[PDB]
This record gives structure tokens, sequence and C-alpha cells, in this order.
């Protein structure tokens, strides 16, 4: 998949191509809607299917350090991108052009002139141009012969809407499941895992992996969930009795600096493990509990050993739920 | 207007005075009573009117970084004691002088020997003299013969007492209509406008002025309020369609960055200009919203263009209400 | 008193002893139970009387910077062990030595080989051993024959469980009168006073003494206390009327930098000081107001004198309370 | 004079021009045979003198937080185009536009397009379009009359922003006065220091972010003036006069700047006021003191070797203030 | 190859090995000599070939924060051993254990009863036990048989990990290089800078912490890898080939390291990949830069020199890449 | 001995004073001979012996963090009076008084209405009042008998406040205790560092601030006292005891101060006891450690000289300590 960064990168000769425009921030359903009908399209004429998004955010731009967390990163909305089948992303920089820029120009010169679309597909949210004055209907008239347009309604489904508000608003109160149902798979977060407590291994007190994220990554609320940890691709040697791109259940901590610097800690079920250096994928499936102080290692490793029993017991209900479940996992039926 | 730091910096040729004695922070209603009735009695006598007024904050002596936050800077209430008609400040700093002194000796030292005052004015809470012993009545009775002494009430209305406290707990609020009438004015600030978010001008989005002030530096509770922004007296170029020395409508952003420094971001109503260097006085009219975060540039703009409308009304109206109003000002009937 | 960092620094020699193991912070009413029955049973046998005590905290291996907060330092954990008699504390760290062994291990290693203990105590509560699998109840059957086990019910009393959460709950509270009422003495830090707010002396609204203390140190909620000032030991010059190793009846305020950083800012009623590089033991009897912000100095000079009273009267019933109150101190009947 | 941020901002009605482009740091006395020769033709013609810069500096964009020290703000750099006559500036962005562009899609876009230039001015340095591949002589074939002035050299130095920062890094304001063809000065708010009538307790204290050129730590020998206000002023100083001063620059240890200015026979306190400090000559390097006597007598020899340096400079009075105040002696 | 983490972890079964202990930092020619001797015998006899390394350092156990800095970090230690056929590496903390021990219980509870070894291989310089009081020679005493291999010289210049630490320090990569037996090499995640077919923006920005070894600040010429990814990569770089790279090395002022690359005939930008940059010699020292024009002109003449010396490497291609791409001109 | 902040704690029956003034940094042998003539006289005609003395340094209420380092701290300056038979100390503190007053005023605000002095000792090199106006000359003539003491010269040497720092910051406190006439010293309550039997983990760990002076970084001789105190001590170590140490001086880089202490032929640990540590001569510049073999030769080496340099001191016994600990030989 082709990824330019500005209007400038993109290919001269561009032949055609389908086009759908939006920031596509955690790529949730009503954003798949959009892109299938986007890929389907390019398929029939012949074309590529191109996604225009934004980065920094376009909020960003108004009132920076203001914008809304990031549901994903910028590297895995390309991927996820690619995974639902576009050829090639356009990630244009409102600080840089398109800003100041009337509706019917920043068609001619966004659509026309650098992507040579045949078709557009955007949602009924969509706006463009200098102070949003561009709508759906908007872009429907001035794009009259010149290219078709197909504007997709906003995705409703058990009376939620789902947009990547609703997304961060479950992540917020630490409703995974919901924020999972929304994006139609599981919330991931990649990272290298970092030196932290102790060494991973025989000690159940001990993390398995201890990761830190930036204060614009979303992440769900504060406390103990159920998951999978994956260790990505690699040819390095791994401590301990994990293999690479396999889903291993995992109770996992997420807190606060005490500082909005994030911790993730994940504890892999009926493991004996250090990850330092690698890179690891870990997936939320459900809540357990609030975070809890502890005043004595007995009733910390207490209270972790019964986070491993309703995490197993979560693990073992999301590998039958199964459109999400991991294709290759490692769950025991008991430690 | 005269300006002294500390006793020794007062004229020894001082022929007589009339004296008022007091924080004076705001220079709210009760204080200008205090003001005007010295004013009088000095233009009565041939005699000059001077405050004695309190720099660093009484309170902040006994609580470093505990004292109350100024309603102006030092450098304001100069300003409006000079426009009440005060000839002199005598500004005494507690961790040099005064602070042990019986209220016998202070009397004998800063009002007879220093001010050779032959009329004192002080509220009805005053107090002075080591560990606070001296109050209005003993005032009375110290200056039996010496000098006359006039003690006022502090001032009631509307079922409110007017001190600094009341004023400084309407702007914790975000009041600032109770404010204003208070003070007999339009709270305000002046600062530098430094660079902030974008360039001011045609982009309805970004500021037409961004400032900082420190966290002493009272302010109204973070939301969006209606108001005026003048730019002071300057021979510098200004970028866009705004005159120096006029009160232009504007919807005035406060915010905190997430760090106790306050920011205050100012947007010029029909205007289209970037304050980079220039000082300004914003005044505040009205509140208008909460802040709140945004999802989307379209939202965004949505909210900026309701607080326009709502800035609009308000300050329609603020013209009316007048004996406060800025005698030169801009603002458009409609967009 | 011996102290010894690890097995490895215990003599070899080490001929007999009574064994009592934990944390002990606070060495709180029950602590004492332990302690008094090793110590009893060490003398009846000719052994010494041996606590082994953890630092750092065992919960702070697992989970850094989440450990509970210290009630008191291991300083005075060794000074409040050695007044209730023990001979030697043996200071063991997880991060070295003891985590990962079995319950057969440890007692092999810690009880016999180091130690070469005939009689262990230990609280209902006691754990040891990897992943906290050892309990009071394996012990009795680990030691059988080869050496006598006393476990000692936890202590409850008037309806209350006395333990270090409970303390460091009353703490959290505010509630010094039954976090003491469950040590069995006055809750106490100590520290060296700093430069402060003024200088100590005839002002009653400057501190007669200044100190701060870390993030990790155990205070009372914000507010203001009664209770009792002492100079420790000392040759060094005391400026002011202040004699060492006096009780001076005291109102202390406890505060926090706005930075987790606890001021303890210490008034000693009816005496003109400043303790400036004096250490300084504060003891805290019982709470006497939430803190306030003050908007005057008359204001703040009459909540202190207020706090004065009151203190006066709390110490007048400490005193008599007497088991606790200390037996050379300083208060006046009156101002 | 008119700002404008952005070549979007220009006004669409712009009927004709004479242009001169460049970053223009310190507008120095090279820039100003640029910027002369502009106005001049413009006043000829009738024409708007428009000066195009760029902010942030260009090498900035490459090489963020390793610029050059600004030798003037931005906002100083508007003050001084205005007083050598020009009516517009122009401030280009280079992460915003005109940077992938080429020779010829510049010249287009900016100086046809927008500007409707008939004339140009430009140095014998410039470049411009991607890679700088656009030179003055590149600019000169594609028609528009275009004047190419030589880089100023007089007594053997070349007056350059860069020679500019290097004097003043040195601690010679004297040369860089004589580049700038005025005497180096910054302005701002006077903060609170130490408070008078004691010699030792500076008239005005400032301090200054680290992209600021500022001379070597030291003391020199300069101007201080209370720009233009109704607010009342504490002590025996008028707005709108240059008052004789004795000015130390320092570094805050362990690089925020600090300027604090000891005004000699005055006794003022300017908190709250804003002030412009101009530097005409180095008095001596930072030192240390071990006491108050010490400190004291340094002080009086500053202010002896103040005197002298500032009487030399109203005699010459090309670059001195018109309205001052000076004495002969204590 | 396994990773064990204290002694506890190892597995109780290990029935048989050849151990070489040491903290092994960079990996160097010295180091090598070692493990190849200590992989030769093991693969003799059937036996795992175990390496026992020190984490932390053992220097910053007794000063913390003045530990010589890592000439590579603990993985790539793990990688580098495993690249050379051990079998096993354990990790000792010496705050957790081996500290206090004599020689002769060291000797018992790591050799005997941990390790269960038939073959010990360690530097003439080894030492061991409380105070440092063990030796090769101790050991040899010790009944397991031991060969201590004397510390490499070469070229009269001692191999060491003090001695490549000092090349590195002083910008001599390619003396390093050849003590290592390969390119002195980074790899970490690639973060966003200024974002392409710009010359002056770099194609991948780099943090590193103070703890890591760093050449000097400077622009050397080198290799950047992105390493196996299935990620899409923007612009025209494929993942596993060793790209020409000028490498510009600098310290965050006012000590955070920066490595920029600025990959030769590519336009691309990496960010969110992970990169290895392999450092093959010193180009120039760090200069400022007064005009876009200067720093694209040096920059050209950093390319230059690049192709130049990378071009020399690729034919001396005992260190350089298998798989590369490298442009004669532009 | 009393201790007064300002004039107004001072007893107002204070009947009759013999008066020395200064800052009085280090208290060095300069300052004894004031110190002893105002003894003298008092305890000649049973009269208070007073000390006026400054807080903060009077350099320091002009030029703000820009102060000398001090030799020792107030309370040590307080200890330090009494131990020299001084009565009372009176601070003055010149924010608060005595600065803009003139040498008359000062004079009878001070010694006579507060301190009610018959007598007044003062060094040659004394000022005060506005701008330093009066001087010890200017004294003499104001009446109160007034001794005015030439500074000390000695071995070719003035011993002033100023040379004590010199030879402090150069690492020659052999020079610096010649002058103060007893071993230069800090004293503070010892830290957490790595915790012993093991020689390389110091058995103190201390820090200062950056105003306290102290020698040069590096690695000196001296005794280590734990103060009066009945709390419990770890090891082999009693109260009221000074031990030979070879302390190592540090700064905390990228200026907080370490001093940690190792413990000649003595295992224990000081955490949480208040320590006296007192410098007697260099041993040798501070270095860095590629190995732990090199560090605990290195140390061993440091103990030997240690050894040697403290015999010397205690021979010499005009400054060494009454009650200490020293052995012959490890």
């Amino acid at each position: 998949m082709d990824i330019w960064y500005g209007t400038a990168a993109v290919p001269k000769d561009l032949d055609n191509s389908a086009v759908t425009i939006g920031v596509f921030d955690g790529v949730h359903r009503g954003h798949q809607k959009l892109i299938n009908a986007t890929v389907e399209k390019a398929r029939e004429v012949g074309a590529k299917a191109i996604m225009v998004t934004f980065d920094p955010h376009p909020v960003s731009v108004f009132l920076p350090r203001r914008a809304p967390l990031g549901i994903t990163t910028l590297a895995e909305r390309f991927a996820l991108a690619e995974s639902f089948g576009i050829d090639g992303v356009l990630v244009i920089d409102f600080t840089r052009e398109l800003s100041g820029t009337s509706p019917e120009k920043y068609v001619e010169f966004l659509l026309e002139d650098t992507l040579h679309a045949s078709h557009v597909v955007v949602g009924a949210n969509f706006t463009f141009g200098e102070n949003a004055a561009g709508t759906a209907d908007s872009l429907r008239q001035i794009c009259q012969s010149r290219l078709t347009v197909d504007v997709i309604d906003l995705l409703d489904d058990e009376g939620v809407r789902i947009s990547s508000t609703t997304v961060r608003e479950f992540l917020s109160e630490g409703d995974v499941a919901r924020a999972n149902w929304a994006l139609g798979r599981h919330f991931y977060v990649t990272g290298p895992v970092v030196r932290g407590a102790g060494r991973g291994g025989k000690e159940l007190g001990f993390p398995t992996a201890n990761q830190y994220f930036h204060d614009t990554v979303a992440l769900p609320a504060d406390g103990v969930y159920a998951g999978w940890l994956t260790i990505l691709p690699t040819e390095a040697p791994v401590s301990g009795n994990m293999e690479p791109e396999v889903a291993y259940a995992a109770a996992i901590s997420v807190g606060t600096n005490p500082d909005e610097q994030r911790s993730v800690d994940s504890f892999v079920l009926d493991r004996d493990a250090d990850l330092y250096g690698h890179d690891v994928k870990v997936e939320f499936v459900d809540h357990v509990r609030a975070m809890e102080k502890f005043d004595s290692v007995e009733q910390l490793l207490e209270v972790m050993a019964k986070d491993v029993q309703k995490t197993r017991t979560l693990l073992a209900q999301d590998v039958q739920a199964h459109k999400m479940a991991p294709e290759t996992y490692f769950l025991q039926a008991e430690s």
C-alpha cells in the first residue's frame, strides 16, 4: 500500500481513483462501511482505492494539545486501511495545505487535479473547506457530472451511534467490551517492552511485560482487564516459555504515573517469561476490576490470583465469540 | 502622581497630607469611598491626597505563596489610584518596616514623621501594628487632637458586602457581572500578546490574540466570556483591520495549561487581525459558557459561531448599561 | 542493640535466639504483643530477642512507588524495637534474598542456619516463602520438634482491628487520637528544622519551626493539630526561650506544597524562639481544624489565637490521660 | 504599514508593487541598501514598497532549535521596515508554502499573481525554490525589472546578519552598531528585582528568552528609554527620554538572559513599564564579588567609564538619541 | 537460545555445559575468541554452550550512574551471543547474588550446582568473589577443564570494551568497527521529525538515552535497514535492505542523543518502523548554519563523501551488508 | 549563648557590652583575633561579648544567587562563635534594617541604643552605612573605645574568607585548614546509598546544597564522627569518636554535591544518623572506572594513602581530634 504525505507526493501519472475522505481514527465499523464501498467501486472500474486522511488531527490545528485522544496511532491507521483493501493513503496536514480553500477549490485541487477521482465516498457528517462551509450535500452539488458521490449514513446499531467519539467514551469508562463492539475488533496497543518491577519468570507478582504510553494515546480507564498479549514477529531470542505470534491469555493492569504517562503491565497466565526488548501487541477483551492499593504481599497475591481466575473465564468466552478472537492462541483450562 | 517605595523615599519637605491606608486590591466601590473622602479633604485644606498601600500582600509575609489572588497588579492599583485623584502612593513592605511596631509608634512614624498628615481615612475593618492590635477605634483614640480620623463603614449594597474577598469569590465562580458590579467597572487584565495557534486573520478558529498570565493573577473561572479587547496606545504597525485605542467586541476563552499558568485567548468579532507583540487590555462583561472538548472542526466552529451570537447580544446590552461601557468601541449589529 | 543488614551480616557464633518476624511498621499495640512475648521467652531461656523485619517494604518490591506510606521511618522502627527490649534487628531486603525460597528452605536458612532460633513468635496473619505459600499454620507444622512456635491473634480492641492499615486510615482522616490509641503512644515525626516564613520569636504569626517531609512519610491530613514539640538532645545554642529535651505545647499546621512534599509548621505556645538547624520531634495529640485560606492578617491572627485556645485545652487534658503524655513538658494555664 | 501572514492574506486588488525579499534579520546597513532602493522606486512611481520576509527562520524549518539567534524580534523587524518606508510586509512560513515549488512557479505565484510586482530588489546572495536552485542570476532571466545589489563591504568587513551576530557574541557592540547603522537594542517589560536611592539596586530588571541575540555577559554603557505611556513613573524619570545607564548582561546559571540597567544619577523604579535598552560600548567582563565594599567600588568605576563613553557617543551624534539625559559628573 | 535471569531460573536438569563468563559489552573480537572456544568445545561434545553475563554492569552496583556507557544494549548482547552459537545466557544481578561470596563458593554455586560445567573459558583479566580476590589463576586450581585466553592485541592495539568506547567517543567509528569485527550499530523506533522529496528533511529521526554509547556528534557515512515487517512503508524503500545513508549524530542541548538519517537517492518517511543504523566512517564535525543555501550545499558534500566511503566499504566486503542499495551518483 | 534575629529581639535591659561586627564566614584565624580581643575585654570587665553578624550575606542582597559560597552554615557560625566565648550573636538582615542608614545613625542605633556598647572590635577592612561610606577610620572618631585589628597575614598569605574559599575550590584542604585553625568540616544526616562488609559501599552517604563550600571533587583523607545520640548504630562504630575515613566528594552531573565516606577497617551503616566529616588532606582527583577490579584496586590505594596522611595529622596533634580510631594497617 502506498503512503503519501501531502498532495505534492502523489504520483503525477495517477490514472484514476475511488476516494474516501476522513480522520478515520479507530477505523471503526462505520469507517469500514465507507472503506468497503470505496474498495468495491474501485474494483468495478479498475481504479485504485484511496483514503485521504489527516495528521495532525484537524482539531489540534486550532486547539493545540486539546485534540481528541488517538484511538489508534497513525501507523496503525495505515495498517487497518491496508487490511480493508485500501491501495493508497494520502495524509494531509492542515498546517500545510487545504485549510483556507473554498469547497469548490478543495474538490478541484484534491479530488480532480491530485487524485484524478471518478468516485468519492464520504460519511453523512463530512465537512470541508474554509470555516467548514462544505458539507456532504455541497459535495454532491459541486461534483455534478464531474464525478459520482456516495454519501453513507452514520452507523447506528443497538441504539448507539458508532463514531470515534462514542468509542473514546467507552474506553474512558473502562467499557472495552462496548468499545470492541463498535470497532469490530479487540481494541489494542503495540509497543516495546521495557525493564520494570523485578524480572519476568517464576514470580506471579512480577509482570511478564512492562510498557509505557504517552498521554495522547487513548487507553481504557485505570484498572485490570482480561486480554491477549502477542509477541510480534521477531528472530530475537525470547526469555522464557512464550513463542512469537501466539496470543497469550493475560491479566492487564492499566495505570497512571503518580505525569499523565500511562503504564500497561501484563501478567501472562500460566507462563514464565520476560519480554524486555520485544515489541508486543496487547488486546483488551473485558474489564475485571478497578485499581486498588495493597497493604501486604499476601493480599496483593490473593487479588492477583482472583484476577487470573476471572480473566480465564472471560477469555474462554471470548474464544467462542470468535470473529474477534485471535487465530492462534494459548489459554489453559486451569492453573 | 508620585510613587514612593518605603518611608525613606518620601520627600522630607512634605508639608501636609490627607492619608488613606489599605491593601486596596481591586480598588472596588468601597475603596473608592475611602479615596473620594481623602481627595475631598485634601482639596479643602490644600494638602496632598496620599494612599498608603502594601506590597507584598501582608498575608504573604506570614504565609508565602498562600496570599489571596491579586484582583489587579500593583501597577494597575497605581493607575486606578491616580484616576480617582490620589497625588501620591506610599508602598510599604512589611518584610522591611512597620511589621513589629506598636500602634502608637506606627502612627507616630508613618502618619506624623513621614507623611505629616492632618487627616487619616480608613475602613471600619482597618488594623495596624504588631499582632494587629490596633483597630479603627484605637486609631481614633491615639490620634486625639493630633489629627482628625474618618472611619468609613464597609459598603453593603444589594445585600452583598463589597470587599476584595467577595470580588475574588465572584471571579472564581465565573460571575464577572457581579464582580463588575462590586468593582464599579469591567474587570480587566492587560498584557503582551504572544504567538499562539495559527495566525490571526481570516480563520474564525484562530484567536486574534493569545495571552498567558501567572498563577498569582485572579481570573474568571475557565470558560468563555463576552468582553472588549483594546490595543493600548502604540506607534507599532498592526496586522489586520483593528485600530489602537478602540474597544473591540470579543469572545474570550479563559483556560488553564494542562501547570496553573492561565491562558486568555480572544476572538475579535467581525475582524481579521493578528496582535502579536502588542499590549492589549481585555475587559470581561459576562459569562457565555463553560469550557468543553471538541471532537471535530465542524463542531468547534459551530460552538464558536454560537459564542459570537451570544457575545453580540450581551455586548449590545452592555453599551446601554453604559457607566462602564467603553467610550470608543466597535460592535457590528450582525456578522 | 545490634542492627544487621542481610543474613550474611549476622554473627556466625550466634548461640541462640527467640525470633519475631514482620514488617512492624508503626510498632503498634499488636506488634508490641509479639515483641513482649519474644523478649519474655528470650529471658526465660537466656537467649537474644531478635526482630526480623523488612526494608524496602515487601509490597514495593512488586509495586515500586505503590507501597503503603511509612507510619515510621526505618530508623524509628529500630528505636521503638530497642525500647521494647529487642537485642538485635535483622533487616531483610527481598530484592537480595529470601524472595523465591520455599517455606521449608525459608525456615531452614533464616531461623536455623542464620539465627539459631529455639522459638519463633508471629502474628496470625504471617506469610512467607515464594508466592506467600507459607502461613502461620505452615510454620507450626514445618517447625515440629525443631523449634517452638507461638502464633498470636491479631489485636481487636473497642471493635477495631489494630493493624498498620487501620493506623494509616486514621492518619489519612486526621484522626490522630484514634491513631494514637492504636499505636499506644503519640504519633510523631522527627527531622531538622529549616528556614521558613520570617524568623521565629515575638511574632505570633511566624512559626517557631518549619519542617518538610517526603511523600513516602505518613502524616495526618492537612490541617491544624494540638501537640508537643521537643528539641532533641544537643549542645548547639538555641535562639529564644526554649530548652532542649522539654515537650512544649504547640499548634501544628500540616500542609502540602502546591509537589506532594508535606510541610509541618509548629507554633509553640507562649514561647519566642527560632529553631533553625535543630532536630525536633513533633508529636500529635488531637485534631483542631481543617486548613483554610486567609484574606487578611487580622483574620489570620484571629484564627491562630483560637487555635492556641483549643490547643491549650486539648493538651491540658492529654497531660491527665498520661500514659502517653510527655514526662517533661511546658504548658501555661493561659497566655 | 500593512502586515500580511501568507500569500492568501494579501489584498487581491493590489494593483502594483516594488518588492524586496529576504530574511532581513537585524535590518542592517546592507538590508537598508535593498529597502532604500525598493522605496525610492515605489515613491517615484506611486506604487507600494513591499518586503517579503520569513518566519520561522528558514534554517529552523530544517533544523528546529538550531537556527541562528534573532538579532531582532519579528515585531522589531516590522517596526524597522516601517521606519525605512516599507508599505507592506508579507510574512512567509516555509512549512505552509513556497517550499517544494520550483523557481519558475515561485516567481509566478509570489511576484506575479500575489504581489503584481513591476520591480524586484534582491541581494547577490539571494536563493529560492526547492533545493535553493534559484539564484539572483535565475531571477533576472524570468520576466518586471530586477535590481541585484552587491553585499555590503565597508572598512574591510562584510556586513551581514552573520557578522553582526559575531560582533554581539564577542561583546563588541560598537562594531555591531556600526554594521547596523544604529545602536543595537532590545525592548521589554520591567519585572521585579530587589525593591530606589541605593546605587546597587538596578533601576530596571529584565529577562530575555534564549533565541534573542544579546551581547556577551558583561557591563555596557547605554541608554534606557521608557516607552510612551500615561502610566505613572516611580521616581525622577520621564517617558520618551534616553537616560544614561550602565547595563549588566547576565545568564541564569544552571539560557535565560538577564539585562539589568543602572540609570546614572536617577532614583527610580520602572516595574511594570516597557523599556528600550540600547547598547553603546563594552565596559568590562563579568566578575564575582566577595564584599559589598568591592561591589560598590567597581559599580562607581562602571559609572565613571559609562559617562565618558556616552559623552563620546553624544558628540558623534549620528547614532545618539535626539532627547537624552546625561550628567557630566555625580 | 535460552535466557535465564538468575541462577534459580536455570533448568535443574541441565546435565552438562561449557561456560564462558564476563560482562561481554560490545561482544568485540576478544569476546569472540572466548565464545568461539566455548562453542567449539560444546558442539564437539554435544553439550550446551553457556554465557554467564552481568546486568546491571558490575561497576554501576558500586557507583550508580557512573558506569561505563553501554556499547550495546543487553538485548543486542543476547542477539550477538546467539549469532555466535551460544545456547543459553545466564544473567546475574550482583545486587541479588554472587557478591559477598568467596571464590570457592562462587565456583561451587555457579559452575557446579547451577551449570554443571565440564569446561570453562575466561579472559586473562577475569576476577570474581568478594573484593575481586578470585583470578584466572585461582580458577585453574579449583577442579572441570579451564581455558584461559589472553586479551586480544592486534595492530598494536588492545581490543577491550574500554578501547572500543574510546574510539566511539573520539568519532573514530572505523577503528571501533575494526575492534568489533562488524559495523557498530544502534537499533530503535523512528519518531516524527519534520513531516519526503526534500534533501534536508531526514528519512528517519531517532533518539537514544544517555547510557547508550554513540559516536561523537558529527556526520557519518552508514547503512540504514528497516527491520523485517509487514507494515507498509511510505516511499521507495523495502525492508531488509541496507540503504546508503548520511547519518547526523547530535545532542539535545541544555544528554539525550539524536540520530538522524538521510538516505541517499530515496524519498521515504520511516515513522513508526524499527530501523538499524550502522556506522561506517566519519565524514565531518558538527557545524552551525546561517542560511538554507549553506545547509543544502554542505549536505550535498556530505552525500558525495558518503558515496565514496561506502563504495570502499562495499569492496572490502568483510563487514559490508549482504543486500544493499547504493548508487554511484545522483 | 543567646541568638537574636534583628535589633528588636535584643533585651532592652542589656546594660553593657563589648561588640565585634562582621560577616565572620568560616570563623577563620583572622576572625578569631577579633573574637579573642572582644572576649578578653568582656571577661575582664564582666560584660557580655557580642558578635553582630549578617544573614543573608550582604552581597546576596544586591546580587541574589551570586553571593560567595558559605564556608560554614549560619548554624555552624553560631556554634563556632560560642566555642570562642561569644555570649550573644545579633543577626542583621540588610533587607530589614541598617541599609539606607548613614554611618552616624548606624552607630547610634546599633551600638548605643541597641547594644549599649562600651567597646567595639572590627577588622581594618570593615565598612558600614549606605554606599559603604563608613570605615574603621570613621568609627574611631565617633564616641566607646574602638580597637581596629589588622587583617591577618601569615607565611606570606592573607587569611580571609576569600582565600579560604580559593583553597577549598582548588582541593587544597590542608591550606584551608591552616587558615581556619582547624579541620574544615561539614555536618549532616546520612541518607541511603547502596545497602556493610564490602569495601566499595560507603559507610555513609551525604548530599549538600549548592551554596555550601566544599573541596573540589576528588578523594580526601579525613575523620568521620557520629554526633552524640542514643539511637542504635548498625555495626562496629560508637558515637563521639573520630574514625579514619577516605572521603569521596562528587557532583550530581546534569550542582548538588555528594560526600561519601569510606570508614577504614570498620563495617557499619550510618543511615539516619547525623555525622561530622572533617577533611585533612587531598588524596587524588576524580577518575572513571571500567571494571570492579580496577575500582577496588584504586580504593585500596586510597586507604593506604589515607592511613599515612592521618598518621601525620595525629602526630601534629594541634588540629587532630581528641578521641579517634585509626589502625596502622588492615
